[PDB]
């Protein structure tokens, strides 16, 4: 009986997209966004409320550090980036 | 870029757990039960609460029909069982 256990989890509902592996960020998927408190399994817990299709920080981004997406830098953080935060484009300079 | 695109799920915290293959009932895992209109990868949805620790109706099983965990039959339908139900222990005959 033991051979073939099985642990079936409820439906996924929520979800972050990672592209490249080299990516700090990732983008957030679920209907009206994702809240606050939510986690994800690899320690990321989201640290305020961040829409759908929006960015979320991987990893703590430093003042000037790069913002990578699709194994690209696309940005630079304007402050320093939580982990788990919202990337809203106020607080990326561009590359140029 | 495209070679190892990965989607992350939102940490998982309710369960079912099926032990042999042949099995029709599983059991709940979460703290307070879980809640009718939950959904399973499968096509599975709980009818009713369930408390945690109890049975879930993997399939319909009708009235009389064989009871199997650990891929044994553990007991026979008093009533047809819906699929999702809670397996309630008033509505089984054991086995004699």
């Amino acid at each position: 009986a033991m051979a073939n256990i099985k642990i079936r989890q409820e439906t996924p509902t929520a979800f972050y997209i990672k592209v490249h592996d080299t990516d700090n960020v990732a983008i957030i998927v679920n209907d009206n966004g994702l809240k606050a408190g939510t986690r994800f399994p690899d320690g990321l817990e989201l640290i305020e409320h961040i829409p759908q299709g929006h960015k979320v920080a991987l990893l703590d981004i430093p003042a000037n550090g790069e913002i990578i997406r699709y194994g690209e830098v696309i940005g630079y953080a304007v402050r320093a980036i939580p982990r788990g935060s919202w990337i809203d484009e106020s607080m990326v300079v561009l590359p140029e």
